[PDB]
C-alpha cells in the first residue's frame, strides 16, 4: 500500500483554489501529467481521488465494487434536472423506472424512426452554408449547437426551436445556459454565502422557474391534444415500467425532457466541433473521410442504411472523442471497503473521479503517438481493451443517448464532407471552453460548396 500524491495546497482551502479557473478539466489534466495515474484532491469537507490510468479505471468500472456518484457539479445540475436519468442515484426508484421505460426508445433500432427528423435539421444546416456569400465564414460550435438543440427538440417532443431562423436563443435556452453557467461556477467558490453571489442565486431560481413552466406547458398541451407523434414525449406518456408496472409521473417526465435538452445543446455539438477541428488540421484524414462521404451518400437525402456505412466517419468521431471527450469526467463511490490497484485502500462511500481525457492518453494502451489524430486506431474495434475508451461513461449508468448522438454526428459530418470543402482560413489556435462540456471556442472555417444538389 502506497501514499497517493496531492497537488499544491492553499492552507485551510486545501486544493479548492486549483478549480478557480475558467478551464478546470484542463488544469486537472496538467496535474495528472505531473502526478501520474492517481492523486488526492481535498476541499473543505470533501475529498476525492482523480484516476488517469486504464489499470485503475478498469477496476473503478467494476459495478460490483463502485456505483455512479453525483459529483458536486451534478448535485448543482440536479437543482434543475431533478431525478431525471442523468442526476438520479442508481438506488432512487425513478432511476430504474425511467431506464426500463426509455431504453427501447434509444436503441440502435429506434434510430430508424428518428432518422427523418435528424435529416430535416441536417438539411437546414447544409442550406445555411450553401447560402453564405463568398466573403463569409462559419462559426462552427455556434452552428453545431443550433443543429443538436433542434434535433433533440424535434425527436424529443416534436418541438421546433427554429435555431437557424434566429440570432437570439429561444427563452428556455437562455435560462438553461445561464443555469448551467451558475452550477459550474458554484464549484469554484472560496465563499459561496458571499453577497456578490446574491444576484446569481436570485437569477438561478428564476431560470429553474422558466425551464419548468415551459416544459410543464408542453407536457400539459400534449395531454390536452391526444396527439401521438413518434417522439420521446409520446413514449414517456404511454410507456409502463415492466418491473413496477407504473408509467413516469408528469414531474419526472419534465426532468427527463430538461435532461435531454441539456445533452443535445452540450455534448453532441462539442463532438461535431472537435471532429471538424481535427479534420481541417489533418488534411490526409479529411480526404479519406470526404472520399467515403462522396462514395456512400449517393442520394440527395441520406438513408439510415447509408449512415451505417460511413465507417471511417465513425472512426473520425471516435478519435475526436478519444482526444477531447466532450463530457470529460464522471464520478464513482465505493459500495464497500475495497483496495484499488492492490495499493490504495478505500472505505465504503469514498469518491473517485475518472479523468476521461487522461485515460484516453494512457501510452501503455495507445502507444507513444497519443496526441496524434489517427482515426486508423479504431479500424478494428476489438483491438481496444475493455475500459480503455469511455467517452459515454460506464455500465448501467453509461450514456443512454450514445446511439442517438453517434447517428446524428455520423449523418451530419457525412453530409458536411459530401457538400463542402473546408478551409482553416484563420489557422485557428485550439481554445477549449468548459461549461458542463468541452467545446472549441472561436473555431471558424470557410466552406467552398461542391455544388451538389439536395
Ligand atoms: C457525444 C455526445 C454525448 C456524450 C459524449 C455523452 C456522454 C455521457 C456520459 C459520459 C454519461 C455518463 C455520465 C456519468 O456517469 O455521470 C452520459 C449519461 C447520459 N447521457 Fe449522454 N452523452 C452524449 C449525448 C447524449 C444525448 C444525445 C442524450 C439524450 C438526448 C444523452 C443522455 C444522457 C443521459 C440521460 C444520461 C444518464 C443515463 C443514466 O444514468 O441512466 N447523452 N452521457
Ligand atoms: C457528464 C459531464 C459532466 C462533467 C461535470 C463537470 C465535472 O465533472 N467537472 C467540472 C470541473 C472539473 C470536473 C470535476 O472534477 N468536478 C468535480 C470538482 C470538485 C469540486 C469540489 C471538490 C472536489 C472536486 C465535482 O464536480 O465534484
Amino acid at each position: 500500500i502506497k501514499e497517493m500524491p496531492q497537488p499544491k495546497t492553499f492552507g485551510e482551502l486545501k486544493n479548492l483554489p486549483l478549480l478557480n479557473t475558467d478551464k478546470p478539466v484542463q488544469a486537472l489534466m496538467k496535474i495528472a501529467d505531473e502526478l501520474g495515474e492517481i492523486f488526492k484532491f481535498e476541499a473543505p469537507g470533501r475529498v476525492t481521488r482523480y484516476l488517469s490510468s486504464q489499470r485503475l479505471i478498469k477496476e473503478a468500472c467494476d459495478e460490483s465494487r463502485f456505483d455512479k456518484n453525483l459529483s458536486q457539479a451534478l448535485k448543482f445540475v440536479r437543482d434543475f434536472a431533478g431525478d431525471g436519468l442523468f442526476t438520479s442515484w442508481t438506488h432512487e426508484k425513478n432511476w430504474k423506472k425511467a431506464h426500463n421505460i426509455l431504453l427501447p426508445s434509444f436503441s440502435q433500432q429506434a434510430m430508424k424512426g428518428y432518422h427523418a427528423m435528424m435529416v430535416d435539421i441536417a438539411v437546414q444546416l447544409v442550406q445555411k452554408w450553401e447560402r453564405l456569400n463568398a466573403d463569409e465564414h462559419i462559426e462552427v460550435p455556434e452552428d453545431m449547437t443550433r443543429l443538436t438543440l433542434d434535433t433533440i427538440g424535434l425527436c424529443g417532443f416534436n418541438y421546433r426551436f427554429n435555431s437557424f431562423y434566429r440570432d437570439q436563443p429561444h427563452p428556455f435556452i437562455t435560462s438553461m445556459v445561464r443555469a448551467l453557467d451558475e452550477a459550474m461556477n458554484k464549484l469554484q467558490r472560496a465563499n459561496p454565502d458571499d453577497p456578490a453571489y446574491d444576484e446569481n442565486k436570485r437569477q438561478f431560481q428564476e431560470d429553474i422557474k422558466v425551464m419548468n413552466d415551459l416544459v410543464d406547458k408542453i407536457i400539459a398541451d400534449r395531454k390536452a391534444s391526444g396527439e401521438q407523434s413518434d417522439d420521446l414525449l409520446t413514449h414517456m406518456l404511454n410507456g409502463k415500467d415492466p418491473e413496477t408496472g407504473e408509467p413516469l409521473d408528469d414531474e419526472n417526465i419534465r426532468y427527463q425532457i430538461i435532461t435531454f435538452l441539456i445533452a443535445g445543446h452540450e455534448t453532441t455539438s462539442g463532438l461535431l466541433s472537435f471532429a471538424l477541428y481535427f479534420l481541417v488540421k489533418n488534411p490526409h484524414v479529411l480526404q479519406k473521410a470526404a472520399e467515403e462521404a462522396a462514395r456512400v451518400l449517393v442520394d440527395p437525402v441520406p438513408s439510415y442504411k447509408q449512415v451505417k456505412q460511413l465507417k471511417y466517419v465513425g472512426m473520425v468521431l471516435n478519435e475526436a472523442l478519444r482526444l477531447w471527450p466532450t463530457a470529460p469526467a464522471f464520478s464513482l463511490y465505493a459500495k464497500e471497503d475495497t483496495v484499488l490497484g492492490g495499493e490504495y485502500p478505500l472505505e465504503k462511500g469514498d469518491e473517485l473521479m475518472v479523468l476521461i481525457p487522461q485515460l484516453h492518453r494512457d501510452k501503455t494502451i495507445w502507444g507513444d503517438d497519443v496526441e496524434e489524430f489517427r482515426p486508423e486506431r479504431f479500424e478494428n474495434p476489438s483491438a481496444i481493451p475493455q475500459h480503455a475508451f469511455k467517452p459515454f461513461g460506464n455500465g448501467q449508468r453509461a450514456c443512454i443517448g450514445q446511439q442517438f448522438a453517434l447517428h446524428e454526428a455520423t449523418l451530419v459530418l457525412g453530409m458536411m464532407l459530401k457538400h463542402f470543402d473546408f478551409e482553416d482560413h484563420t489557422n485557428y489556435e485550439l481554445d477549449i471552453k468548459e461549461t458542463l462540456t468541452l467545446k472549441p471556442e472561436g473555431f471558424v472555417v470557410k466552406a467552398k460548396s461542391k455544388k451538389i444538389p439536395l
